[PDB]
């Protein structure tokens, strides 16, 4: 009964929306979110139950690797969270359509952020891929006059040579 | 004297600097920030002049039309207006090594926003090239609680066949 389908640009606020209410994650602009379902709609993922958005992931091919699917944000409203729903979003994006098939996710996850990081770490483990997780972002690298964690790097891949 | 680089994930905080003191701007997340000079640093640039950052351009190629350029976000410091600095950093986007060339131009531009729209709509006519000027995301579509004006749609092209 949650069913899962690309964005467009028309979710854009409902997506901002469950992002403003995931407190986990950096809010970005409106806009940000409408260009992601106009540009970036094979990468991502909506899911919804009763009428209401109750997931998102974002991610891009990187433009320099297009092998490397790099995972941006992973949403999961407070109602609908240890369902699975994260899990089958990021499923959806490995299984699809694109010219090149995923090689590597890399993503970044702050020490606090638990659900995401049993999310990657496990389906490496369910796939029998390897994860590796070095210095990402540092707190050191955000603004003066804001309080941030950590963001490392996590790297899982190769999933195929 | 002004300096024109691609951007690094370094980048990221003085960026975002610069985007939150560009208030016709809607300002993303430090975060976002640092994804783009990671990431998509191909098509972003970075003016500097005396140390400081004095414009910034974000943009991507389209990953569904790898020939269409979309503008994200043209910001130029309060102090370094008028010189140039704008069309130094969107000449930079076009004139590069990339696979494929720039066959379309895609922004949107708020109608306040003259500057930007002088900028595109003059490099058109400089090159020659048609300009159209589309509904892209009407006002309606920003969230509840919010004020935001229309972001029209500009396409700029073909600049070849
Ligand atoms: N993986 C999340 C990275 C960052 N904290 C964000 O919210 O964009
Ligand atoms: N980020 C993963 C957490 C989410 N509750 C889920 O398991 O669906
Ligand atoms: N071209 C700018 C579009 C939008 N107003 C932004 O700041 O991202
Ligand atoms: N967005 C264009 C405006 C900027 N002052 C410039 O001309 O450099
Ligand atoms: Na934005
Ligand atoms: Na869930
Ligand atoms: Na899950
Ligand atoms: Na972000
Ligand atoms: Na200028
Ligand atoms: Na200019």
């Amino acid at each position: 009964e949650v069913v899962y389908r690309r964005p467009e640009a028309r979710d854009g606020t409902r997506v901002w929306e469950l992002i403003r209410d995931t407190g986990s994650l950096d809010l970005n602009s409106p806009y940000c979110y409408m260009l992601l379902g106009d540009y970036f709609n094979d990468t991502c993922m909506i899911a919804e139950h009763e009428g209401d958005i109750v997931g998102f992931i974002s991610a891009f091919r990187s433009p320099r690797n297009p092998e490397t699917l790099f995972v941006w944000q992973v949403a999961v409203a407070s109602s609908h969270r240890r369902q699975g729903i994260a899990k089958a979003m990021l499923t959806g994006l490995m299984n699809q359509k694109a010219c090149h098939g995923v090689r590597f996710i890399e993503t970044t996850v702050s020490p606090s952020n638990m659900a995401s990081r049993r999310l990657f770490l496990g389906y490496a483990e369910e796939k029998s891929i390897p994860s590796t997780v070095t210095v990402g972002y540092g707190a050191e690298m955000f603004p003066d006059g804001t309080t941030h964690e950590d963001e490392p790097l996590f790297v899982i891949g190769p999933f195929f040579n």
